[PDB]
């Protein structure tokens, strides 16, 4: 994916973030793949391929966080993608916290 495509994809993920239900990932990533194709011109992705793109974006995000330097000058596109990733990370963590509260 180009940077522009990654941003379009993560904009969709974040816009729909409240639609992800714990243990119902398939419906969510399938919907994201579909809207990304239909509305943002992404290639046709299987569910797994779409989810893998997001997994990779988030892994790269964690690497970017680990390698941040105080005083670095950044671009608006990298700032937007990082902000979207922060918001998605927070949603995944929220779901994890709710699951952990009621573990058997």
């Amino acid at each position: 994916l180009s940077l522009e495509e990654k941003i379009k994809l993560m904009r969709l993920v974040v816009r729909h973030k409240h639609e992800l239900v714990d243990r119902k990932t398939s419906e969510f990533y399938a919907k994201i793949a579909r809207i990304g194709y239909e509305d943002e011109g992404l290639a046709i992705h299987t569910e797994s391929a779409c989810r893998n793109q997001i997994i990779s974006i988030m892994r790269v995000y964690e690497q970017r966080l680990a390698h941040r330097q105080p005083g670095m000058k950044t671009t608006p596109e990298e700032d937007e993608l990082d902000q979207l990733c922060d918001e998605w990370k927070a949603r995944l963590s929220e779901l994890q916290q709710y699951r952990e509260k009621f573990l058997v």
